[PDB]
């Protein structure tokens, strides 16, 4: 059935939304940065409003596929961490019950957040426990499961952990210089950072989500390029599409595009906060844990 989400899968959606829907520079982003991370769903505008409309549908809280609420998953969100969370049985009932009753005009960024602000209003405290949204909460979670990744630690050097161990320190480090070994372990690192970066969901490749990391290198124009290796790749692994693109004419550029990431994956906020790319600054990182891997 449904699983609750972790702290990393929560700030994920919180920061993510944040880059779909912040104004981009215009005077008005730090209004929405100052509100909403007050929780504060305000000004009642289209920004504010498609914002709560992406956040409710990565909580999962309401189901885009149904185009309802789910009530059930208030309370398997919570009793997956009901000796963390702070929350009373009570809070989650009223809020529980509150949803339950929620039929929104349509899904629709107005209407959804028409319907669901007034119980947001009366259980913010109650969402922000349950779904990981204080900074002293989600560290007991961070704190009691090691396994998670933390805020400040790239999913690459968490993969490497997690999949190396202390064993085939030189296969890693001929993975991190993008050569393709084809080991066992380079497979399941690449699987795991693919997952970390949602570049593979529910099993198959996200190719938009690939895309995404090279514009954000400034290489937009690439797109069709990439779909096309992507759409083309003669396996479905995340090791197959990795190679796929590093055995293509676009390879130097996609090594930019997962370097960058990795240093956002380290900061999931990267770009909230206003960060550019400097791919000077990128490669210097890149050297460093290089370094520090390898010889």
């Amino acid at each position: 059935r449904w699983t609750a989400l972790t702290p990393e899968e929560t700030l994920f959606i919180y920061t993510r939304c944040q880059e779909e829907h912040l104004p981009a520079d215009n005077n008005s982003r730090k209004t929405y940065i100052e509100n909403w991370h007050q929780w504060k769903l305000q000004p009642n505008d289209h920004v504010t409003q498609c914002y709560t409309k992406c956040v409710l549908e990565g909580l999962e809280l309401y189901d885009g596929k149904q185009k309802k609420f789910r009530p059930g998953r208030v309370s398997s969100q919570h009793v997956a961490y009901q000796f963390l969370n702070g929350a009373t049985a009570d809070e989650v009932a009223k809020y529980k019950g509150a949803i339950d009753a929620l039929e929104p005009a349509s899904d629709s960024c107005e209407d959804l957040y028409m319907a669901y602000f007034p119980v947001h209003e009366t259980f913010v405290n109650v969402t922000r426990k349950l779904y990981h949204g204080t900074v002293e909460g989600a560290a007991r979670v961070y704190n009691s499961d090691p396994n998670l990744k933390r805020k400040n630690e790239s999913l690459f050097t968490y993969c490497e952990k997690h999949v190396y161990g202390d064993q085939n320190r030189e296969d890693m480090c001929r993975g991190r210089r993008y050569e393709l070994t084809g080991s066992d372990e380079l497979r399941n690192m690449i699987e795991c950072v693919f997952r970390g970066l949602r570049y593979i969901k529910h099993g198959d490749i996200n190719i938009d989500e690939i895309v995404r990391d090279f514009d954000h290198i400034n290489r937009g124009d690439l797109e069709p390029r990439v779909r096309t290796i992507l759409s083309d790749c003669r396996g479905i692994q995340p090791y197959d599409y990795y190679s796929c693109l590093i055995n293509s004419d676009i390879r130097e550029e996609f090594k930019l595009a997962f370097d960058y990431r990795d240093v956002r994956s380290a900061d999931y906020a990267y770009i909230v906060k206003g960060n550019t790319y400097d791919a000077q600054k990128v490669i210097a990182e890149m050297n460093k844990v290089e370094k520090h891997v390898c010889g």
